[PDB]
């Protein structure tokens, strides 16, 4: 039925929260069926002191594989992809096991350990020694593959950015063009995104950005800024950068059905149990809000910052709420109240 009016008020309230608990700036936009909220608060650049704004741009990390999710559905509609093929059909000798499909690694259900846990176990000695690096898509997979798989194939739910690295490698396979040009192709162009950019392995973040301030784990550390790096440890699980406008059109337009057949559409949104409240379906997250209504999209954490990008089951309303910090259980935690305000509204 018809959703509550957003609450403003309670959005803004969120984001002043934020910033008492160390997120440098916050901001949140709602495309609620033609008509635009918008509010921010804080800065952009914690040195220089520019203001944060709705139409910064910013990286956009795991919100990614929504695009790659995409991208691969897109394959399936026009008979290039089976998704339950093994991966190893397509990628000859690429995995251990010959029963790991592509349904498995799209809903993280394969099994393959996550390189990050080996990456960024200590968060800015891990970051400093990986945003000057390039990665290529082996590279990753042979870092996963160094340890055994966590559970049997399609048996459990484990989210591991291996699963997109070896969805990007599959894209560029059967496709033969590089995944910038199947993302603008298939989903920027199309759409009109003018603030979407996949970039890698270049460092610069094109236009007005908001920059990026990684926490460091020791309580009271100085804030570092992490906005440019390659992001080549993630690129097709996390690499794209995009703005509020644009990841707000993106999800309503998904969510209505302009971007794949409704076959494919009605697979991407299969959920396999992550908790209480969440689903996981083909690189989508389903979260369960408190008034009863649920929203549908992808959050993203990647070195200085916080993204939550959700819809409407119609797309009629769409969000998208960014902190420009990371690695700050609280400022991630308050932001996911924009989810509830936004599309529950005034408790
Ligand atoms: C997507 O963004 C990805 N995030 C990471 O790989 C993380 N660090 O990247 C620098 C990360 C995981 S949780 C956290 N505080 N940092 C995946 N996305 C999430 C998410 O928070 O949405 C995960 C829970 C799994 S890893």
């Amino acid at each position: 039925a018809d959703l509550p009016a957003p609450d403003d008020t309670g959005l803004q309230a969120v984001l002043h929260t934020a910033l008492s608990q160390g997120a440098p700036g916050a901001m949140v936009r709602v495309d609620d069926n033609g008509t635009i909220h918008q509010l921010s608060e804080g800065v952009a650049d914690r040195a220089t002191g520019r203001a944060i704004t709705t139409t910064d741009r910013f990286r956009v990390g795991s919100v990614t594989k929504s695009f790659s999710a995409v991208v691969l559905l897109q394959l399936v509609d026009e008979g290039k992809l089976d998704l339950d093929a093994s991966v190893n059909t397509y990628l000859p000798g690429l995995l251990p096991d010959d029963r790991i499909t592509v349904r498995q690694v799209m809903s993280h259900r394969s099994g393959l350990y996550d390189y990050t846990n080996d990456m960024f176990a200590q968060t800015v000695p891990g970051f400093e020694s990986v945003r000057n690096k390039v990665f290529s898509y082996q590279d990753l997979i042979t870092l996963s593959l160094k340890h055994g798989v966590t559970n049997a194939p399609g048996a459990a739910y484990s989210y591991s950015n291996t699963n997109f690295v070896v969805a990007g490698m599959l894209i560029e396979k059967l496709t033969g063009h590089s995944v910038a040009t199947e993302y603008q192709n298939r989903i920027f162009t199309p759409l009109n995104l003018t603030d979407t950019f996949y970039v890698h392995p270049d460092t610069v973040i094109p236009g007005t950005h908001a920059n990026g301030y990684l926490t460091p784990d020791e309580a009271g550390g100085a804030l570092v800024d992490s906005t440019e790096q390659t992001v080549s440890w993630a690129q097709s699980a996390g690499a794209v950068i995009s703005s509020t406008q644009d990841l707000d059109t993106f999800f309503s337009a998904l969510m209505s059905g302009q971007l794949m057949s409704a076959a494919q559409l009605a697979q991407m949104q299969q959920w396999t149990t992550v908790n209480s409240t969440q689903g996981y379906g083909l690189g989508l997250r389903r979260r369960d809000l408190s008034c009863g209504i649920s929203v549908y999209g992808h959050t993203g954490t990647v070195q200085g910052y916080y993204t939550y990008a959700f819809a409407s089951k119609d797309g009629k309303r769409s969000v998208t709420a960014l902190a420009n910090t990371s690695n700050n259980v609280n400022v991630l935690n308050t932001m996911a109240r924009t989810l509830e305000s936004a599309f529950c509204g005034k408790p």
